[PDB]
């Protein structure tokens, strides 16, 4: 409320969140797609991700450390989300805007879905 | 570089970060203080705090479960940290600011003592 804000302080943290990713630092899940894996934290997953919530907040499936995906997801769509999770960062591309919409839909990430339907528009 | 930025991302990943703490989901550690204990998510603290990084980047205790802090350390300056490291804000008064900056020197968040430094300046 009338606390004293840190501009930089969440971008800061996502950014060591990041770097503790790209070291396997307290890692505790891996993402199977097709025949892609991609390891992360199950705590950034369920806070920018429906679908990961929606797993992980069960406690029938809290404890799993290998989620397989939908053999139909793309691994490069996965990653360009994956990474956007970590980084605040989206790369769409004409190359890529079908798998990273489809993607993000499955993965239950409005807001990039949003921001796909933008990217289609301005085309 | 030149992809799309969404600038409220990282603020809005550690918001929902903060609320699974407040449902104690995928905690994975408890912070003793005195007669008080902190649960929250040892990635958070390491990205947050020099302290618990160099604590959790050694391997032979990044499996800890529970971290007992030095005794002196005051649990309501501890809590107004925790606080902010999932908030991005931080609650400074001068009823509490002596506490907070020696706590955030123990924890070495350099950015917040630089912060009490000038709230004293600033008087
Ligand atoms: C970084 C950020 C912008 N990314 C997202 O919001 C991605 N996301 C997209 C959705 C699905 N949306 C949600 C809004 N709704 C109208 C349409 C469907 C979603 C769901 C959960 C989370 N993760 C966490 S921790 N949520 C904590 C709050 C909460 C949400 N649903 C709850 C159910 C029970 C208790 C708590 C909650 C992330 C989600
Ligand atoms: C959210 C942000 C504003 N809060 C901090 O930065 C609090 N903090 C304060 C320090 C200690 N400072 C650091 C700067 N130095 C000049 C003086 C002492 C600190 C240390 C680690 C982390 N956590 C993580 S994941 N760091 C990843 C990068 C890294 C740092 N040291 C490494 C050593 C080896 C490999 C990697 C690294 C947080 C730290």
């Amino acid at each position: 409320d009338s606390q004293i804000q840190f501009t930089r302080h969440a971008s800061d943290v996502l950014l060591n969140l990041n770097r503790l990713r790209s070291r396997d630092i307290l890692t505790d899940v891996v993402i199977v797609v097709s025949r892609e894996q991609f390891r992360a934290h199950k705590t950034v997953l369920m806070a920018c991700s429906g679908l990961f919530y929606s797993i992980f907040t069960d406690q029938l499936k809290r404890n799993l450390s290998v989620i397989n995906l939908d053999p139909e997801i793309n691994p490069e769509g996965f990653n360009i989300l994956l990474d956007f999770m970590y980084t605040s960062r989206l790369n769409l591309r004409v190359g890529n805007i079908m798998a990273v919409m489809a993607t993000a839909m499955y993965l239950q990430m409005e807001h990039v879905v949003d921001t796909c339907r933008k990217f289609i528009k301005a085309s």
